[PDB]
Formats: structure tokens, sequence, C-alpha cells
């Protein structure tokens, strides 16, 4: 569950936008227009900072060459024009094709550009050799709509053609390495997945289909239906685990890149979608339409943040891991529910996209989870400690001890950052839960096993969303999608049966005692002694105490319990915007 929060950053109404590009170091968005102009917008200030008058005909392709302080354009008049974006001077001009130029791809390490055209050719040009033609790629039998360089092998590139094919090429051969067929109508767009884990290509065609290809096996691995007309653009985001597709139906769709689940549909009322651009290390996405261009930020509805016992917060602003400390405030200055002043310091960019951040029980360590991976750091200066791959991670209550889950079947345990054991729960492992005991959710219900030997303690017929153990381990809360249960865990009864042998196929008989059930839906939660504090689905901030439900507050927005600092007698919460609020609790 990605739960993307999409916000508008820039809306630039204009004539038909054919291409968009984002600058790697300046906050700039380039747009090429059907009216022959190329505009540069600052997406922070929202100011039009540059205009180049290229020609009178459409400019279907425009790219930044940041290492050369250039803008490279390709127009319907078959010319490539190079502009210095500092001086605004046209540095060079040359006739590249015999029909409309459709696309430009800039080499990331060598002095080259690739251009594609309606003339059915792809050409390579060397800017260190006076823009001479280094290679002509022949094989397509219709317009070459789009080209893209392999980010993992810069000597390779892929092309999309209206001849219904995709061709994969190498720079020293004028003939294709191979040809991918499967599209029923012409191909408009082509992109590569950036990660090393999957040799994937993405295309979109006039058949209204998005196809996913394995270029090593030379096969179609997935077909995504949904768009009502021609898919004009399709990409894999470089940081986020998503696929972005645009169509002439006027919609932009966001799909999970592993599961292919439809995450969001955006209709900004700008008519047909023509182009998309993303940027490595940025959450900004540029979109081009008939009625102009927009920039959106792909944030999170649910924040990745964790607070330790002393109140030191570790969160993520996109892929940047930061540290936040509350500025000192008196009792006569803290008002319940009010946002609090914080001191924020960068700690470093994370190697994976952070979905969850969790400190271990003592706060000495912090784990970062993101799309099948995890990394553990020393919370002090975020120094790497261990890393690995997992569907789910769970800390133990005995700090510097954890468990990882593989698909829906394998559970592995670790002590002092080294594997100690591995096992397979009897009915599967849909989800794992940390704390005093290791929890496993299957299709059967819930089962608790012991951290020391993976021996079953109890099987309870329940489907939990959350499990929260009290600090002593004498109490547990099992929260479902409908209600929550408070149970007393009787460790003495377990220790006795562990020797004397009431032991069924569901574990120890009188191991747990149901103390109460509450018809409420728990969102976030924590224990303070024998009081279980939680945020409900109806935005209430409550607490359970000896069967009774006490209400602290009804919150303005979705809020997430961070921690409780006993010295301050204060409960802390955060929102999606990483603002920190508090409530006193005696």
């Amino acid at each position: 569950p990605l739960r993307l929060d999409i916000k508008r950053k820039l809306t630039a109404r204009s004539d038909r936008v054919k291409s968009v590009d984002l600058h790697p170091t300046e906050p700039w968005m380039l747009a090429s227009l059907y009216n022959g102009s190329v505009c540069v917008w600052n997406h922070e200030t929202q100011t039009l900072v540059k205009t180049f008058e290229v020609c009178d005909l459409p400019v279907r392709a425009a790219k930044f060459v940041a290492r050369k302080n250039w803008v490279v354009t390709g127009a319907d008049d078959m010319q490539i024009r190079v502009f210095n974006y500092n001086t605004l001077e046209r540095v060079h001009m040359f006739e590249a094709h015999s029909d409309y130029i459709r696309c430009i791809a800039v080499h990331p390490t060598q002095p080259f550009i690739l251009t594609s055209s309606d003339d059915m050719l792809i050409k390579l040009w060397d800017w260190d050799k006076k823009w001479s033609c280094s290679q002509v790629f022949e094989g397509h039998t219709h317009y070459v709509m789009q080209i893209v360089i392999n980010p993992k092998d810069n000597n390779q590139f892929a092309s999309a053609s209206l001849d219904r094919t995709i061709k994969v090429w190498q720079l020293g051969s004028s003939s294709p390495n191979f040809t991918l067929e499967g599209h029923e109508k012409g191909v408009n767009c082509i992109d590569y997945y950036s990660g090393g884990d999957k040799p994937y290509l993405i295309s979109g065609a006039d058949d209204r289909l998005v196809k996913i290809w394995d270029y090593q096996n030379k096969t179609c691995v997935q077909t995504l239906e949904g768009h009502a007309q021609n898919v004009s653009c399709a990409s894999f985001h470089p940081e986020l685990p998503i696929i972005i597709t645009g169509s002439e139906d006027g919609t932009v769709r966001i799909w999970h890149s592993s599961t292919y689940r439809l995450e969001s549909t955006l209709n900004y009322g700008m008519e047909r979608v023509w182009c998309v651009a993303s940027l490595r290390g940025s959450n900004n996405v540029a979109l081009g339409y008939d009625e102009g261009s927009i920039i959106v930020k792909l944030g999170r509805e649910e924040p990745a943040m964790s607070m330790d016992a002393n109140g030191k917060i570790i969160w993520a602003k996109h892929s940047e891991v930061q540290q936040a400390n509350l500025k000192a405030m008196g009792d006569a200055e803290i008002k319940d529910g009010e946002r609090l002043p914080l001191a924020v310091k960068d700690m470093g960019s994370c190697e994976i996209y952070p979905q969850t951040i969790q400190h271990n029980p003592n706060g000495r360590f912090v784990v970062v989870c993101g799309d099948g991976e995890y990394i553990i750091y020393t919370a002090m200066a975020l120094r790497n400690k261990s890393f690995g791959s997992a569907q789910e991670f769970a800390w133990a209550h005995d700090s510097s001890e954890y468990a990882i889950r593989e698909s829906n079947s394998i559970v592995k345990i670790f002590k002092n950052f080294k594997e100690k054991k591995s096992f397979k729960p009897d009915f599967g492992a849909e989800s794992i839960y940390g704390g005093f005991l290791l929890g496993v959710r299957s299709v059967n219900g819930l089962a608790f096993y012991d951290w020391d030997n993976t021996e079953l303690i109890r099987r309870i017929e329940i489907q939990p969303k959350h499990i929260f153990w009290s600090d002593s381990g004498e109490l547990v809360c099992i929260a479902t999608e409908e209600s929550f249960f408070i149970l007393k865990y009787l460790s003495e009864k377990v220790l006795a049966a562990q020797e004397t042998h009431g032991v069924t196929e569901d574990g120890i008989e009188d191991a747990f005692e149901v103390l109460g059930e509450i018809q409420e839906i728990v969102k976030t939660g924590l224990w303070v002694g024998d009081c279980f504090i939680y945020t409900s689905s109806v935005n209430r901030l409550n607490y359970y105490v000896g069967g009774e439900i006490v209400t602290i507050a009804h919150l303005d927005r979705t809020m997430y319990l961070l921690g409780y600092i006993p010295k301050d007698n204060r409960l802390y919460l955060g929102d999606k915007e990483l603002n920190i609020i508090s409530y006193s609790l005696l």
C-alpha cells in the first residue's frame, strides 16, 4: 500500500505541450510547444525564466544537457538547434532528418545525442566532433516516435515505432539487436526500469495498452488495460515504486511497479496528455497537455517517521532522512493540539525509498523499509549497521533482535545483526508482528511464537491489522478492521506447560486471558503502563484503562501517535506534513 499524496506545484497554461524535461540541479522545467517555442519555468518561484524562439513549426523534442549548459531542440522543419541557456544564444544548428523529428535522448556519459524521426530513422550525433553523424539506425518501417538509452548499459537504447514494434539497439551496429512484437497498433512511447533487479521495458501504444517487456528473455511479461484511448506516455519513476502512464483520454494513471495495482487516476482538465518527465532524487513529475503543463509532487498520505524514548524524531522528506528535536517550551507555552517548533537537520539520502522508519525499543538503532528491502542504521549519526531484503520487518522487545518475512511463508530471526534461526509457519505468513512475542498472521488467524526457539505459544482465530504489547509484556492489544481486544499474557502458565506439558494444536491452554473487546477501529497506538492509547478511524484520540474508554481529543485531521515522554507528561503525534502536535497526559 503506497498511499501517494499528489499535490500541484505549477500550472502553466499555454498552447499544446509536446515535450517536458526537468533540470537536475536548478529548479527548472523545460516545455516544447506546438507553436515553435521552448519555455523554461522555475517550479519554486513559478516564474517563466527563459523563452527560446526555435522556429515557426512544432518542436516535438527538447532536452537539457546540464553538463554543457544547453537546451537541445528538434523541430518539424527537420533541424536540431542547440541553445546555451545562460546567454540564450543559438550555439549550433544542423539538418538532422528528412521528415519530422519526434524525439531526442542525451547520452549520460559520452558526448552524444540520439534523434528519431518520421523518416523512420534513429541517428547518433557527436557534439565533440562538430555534431557529425556517428551512426544511422535502420530497421523501422514507420515513424520512430520515441527513443530511450538503457540507464544500466549506456551503449544500448530502445525505440518505439508506429510500425507496431519496439527495437533494441547497440551504438556500434546500424541494425537492431532484436525486435519486440505484441502491440496490435502503433507504439508511441518507450522507457526503461532503472533498478538492477528487473531487465524491464515499458511501452504504450494506439491499442490503449501499456506493455511491460523483459529485454533479456525478449518477452511481454505484463499488459495493463485501463486507458480509454492512445497511450502517449509511459515511464517507471526513478525513486518511487510506480509506473506513470498518460493518455489522449486526458488521464494520468499511477500504478504500483511490482504489483501493477492502480494507485491513482488524475484528470486535471487540460485535455490530451502528451508527455511526462521525472527526475532522479526528486519527487516532482512534469506533465504536458493540449492546454499546457503542470508539475506535481508525489508525497505521502502517511509519513515515514519514528520518535525514540527521549523525543528525538527520525523521518523522511522524500528520500532524505532527517533528524528533528523539539525546541524547549514551558508548561505556560504548550497548548494541547498546537503545532510545536522543531530543529531539523539532514542526516543523509537513503539508498531505498523509505516507506517505514522504526527505532528499536531502546532507540539506539533505526530500521528503514522500502519496496522489498530494509537497512538498519545507528540512530545517533545514521551510520549503516546491516541491510537486506524482506516483505516485512519486526523488532523484538529485547533491543538488537529482529525478524524478517519472505513472501507468505518464510520467517527468519536475528541476534546482534547476525541470523540465529529460520522456520515456516503452518498456515502461511501474510504478516509478522514484533514485540514481547513474535506474531504471525495467516489465513488461519494469528499465532504467537517465542523469539528464542520459534516454538508455538498460542494460536488465536483472529485477523489483526495491529498488535501492541505493553512495556512489561503482561498486556497485548489485538486490533482488527472492526474491533480491538485487550488480553493479559500469562507467562507463568507458558513456562509451566513448557515443562509439565494443556498443549493442543493451538498451543498452551490458559496462556492468554481476554480482559475486554472494544467496538472501535485502531489506527495507531502505544502503551503507557497499563493504559493503551490509540487514534480511532473516527479521528478520536482515546485510551483504554481497566475496561473503560477515556477520550483525550477529537482531531482536526489524520494524526499518527509518535510517542509519550513521561518527564513532559506528554503524548506526541504527527501529520502527513511532518508537523508535531502534543497532548498532556497525567
